[PDB]
């Protein structure tokens, strides 16, 4: 019976696992009652990965598919280039899904088959827009692309969406996928006893309303997802008990759950305070399988 | 006594340690006897990472540092923005290892400031060109940065090296940067270092495909800090099994060093020829004068 494990390194290491940008942060929802149902960094904890969760950051925040010369539509396929039919998950494995706003993609050509120029497109789509359909296998982008044929490509910077009535981007949403996606990773909300849920936040470039860090939430680093999918652990509680350790002098600096469906909680020592002023070197280690009764020492 | 481990995950969905990109294939050096000396990607299987190799995919072939207004020198910090220590590393950790080549790189201002207009700056750094000295703390870009400040980037495409006497792109070897990991050779027995290939976008001359080999998917070097395995033989005799039926598709040996090696069954057959849909597992400790089951098709 193959014991619960954390891998046992500093956080400040440690990816996002909605865009592929190093941990600077851990933060609590803007509204601590609010709920958030991210398709990326989504697995139990016992290594079943949901929504769009993909096993690599090397996969992450990534899209490909077939356009043809001069046109707008992008057929998306697996970044392998395998079919993807929505039987299972709202998108590809890997696809973004970064909510409440525009997406300025760049992408290139797979493989390359040129001997000089640029082979980078940047190009622009808005997932607020009716053919923002992934869930089929189809976006269109809001330039044309001259150049036909098999590309791979990523978010290269965000901004407010378009067509909203001026409204801020906003990472705590995901987009619609559907037009009806039925595939999606359920909702995560807070689990009662005091408790709020500990989202980890990397920087992704793009404007704001505020002219402030451009920061993306997530559930759990990337690393602690493709630990649980090649450990497969099973689950022996209704949540694991973790310590937020200091690697040097041993010591617990926060008593945290993470329950089974992959999401972190802690209770803060007031609303001054909470997992926002930890240390990112810091490192978790599984404690024990305790029930939801189980009351935590509040953070701060 | 932590007994050795590799992830329990199929090839195909791990990443290349030298660039953020999934691997596509394994393939052997363009003369299969050739030394390398990447930078990136070199961990102990007990979990020491040496030359710049980051932990994560997140800090690979990045860089961060500072710039003023009107110049092009960028003045090199850690990816967190704290000072590069010049003297533990070759260069800060996660910076690019691609040798022989022009970097076209993408950058931008962190933190955010801006309410509009695109962060984005592209530039140009020749690694061959005299200014870029990493283990010195700079790189110069080839165009004037308008507007200063704090800014982190990424290699957005590779092509081959300006003033080189028109030399193509060689990802087999790294930059000058002016305490490097050390070269690796194969070991001897017949056995070849076998390499993992992941593409990155940008022209060469043979007009195909922009494939950086590395020695182990990064997947595994995370798995090797965090384990901490202790090293109970030479070689760490591997298994690349097919999943579906258990199968075993091959031997190899991984040496402590961090690389991997088989016996080719022909000059032109080998890991080459195996699919990409297998897992590689320990089977257990041997003297480095273990002999392999050659793999690939018989001649």
């Amino acid at each position: 019976t193959r014991p619960f494990t954390v891998p046992n390194i500093p956080l400040k290491y440690l990816s996002n696992s909605r865009i592929p940008n190093p941990i600077e942060g851990m933060s609590l929802s803007p509204d601590q009652t609010q709920n958030v149902q991210f398709q990326n960094g989504r697995c139990t904890i016992d290594g079943q990965p949901l929504g769009t969760t993909p096993v690599s950051v090397s996969q992450l925040c990534k899209f490909r598919g077939r356009i043809t010369s001069g046109q707008r539509v992008l057929n998306l396929t697996e970044l392998d280039g395998s079919p993807f039919m929505a039987f299972a998950a709202p998108a590809p494995a890997g696809f973004p899904d970064l909510g409440s706003c525009d997406w300025h993609i760049e992408m290139s050509k797979i493989p390359n088959s040129s001997t000089q120029n640029n082979p980078i497109v940047t190009n622009s789509v808005k997932p607020n827009s009716q053919q923002f359909v992934p869930h089929l296998s189809s976006i269109t982008l809001d330039e044309n692309v001259s150049s036909g044929g098999d590309y791979i490509g990523t978010i290269q910077w965000t901004s407010p969406p378009s067509d909203s009535g001026g409204a801020n981007t906003n990472f705590w949403k995901i987009p619609d996928y559907g037009s009806e996606a039925s595939q999606l990773a359920p909702a995560v909300y807070p689990p009662g006893f005091n408790e709020v849920i500990v989202y980890f936040m990397a920087s992704i470039p793009g404007p704001n309303q505020s002219g402030s860090p451009n920061l993306v939430p997530c559930l759990l680093p990337q690393e602690y997802i493709t630990h649980f999918i090649s450990e497969q652990a099973p689950i022996q509680g209704e949540a694991a008990l973790l310590h937020y350790v200091d690697p040097d002098t041993n010591r617990n600096l926060g008593e945290f759950k993470l329950y089974p469906g992959g999401y972190l909680t802690c209770v803060p020592n007031s609303s001054s305070t909470g997992p926002q002023q930890l240390p990112l070197d810091g490192v978790f280690v599984f404690a024990s399988w305790v029930s939801r009764f189980y009351q935590l020492k509040p953070v701060g």
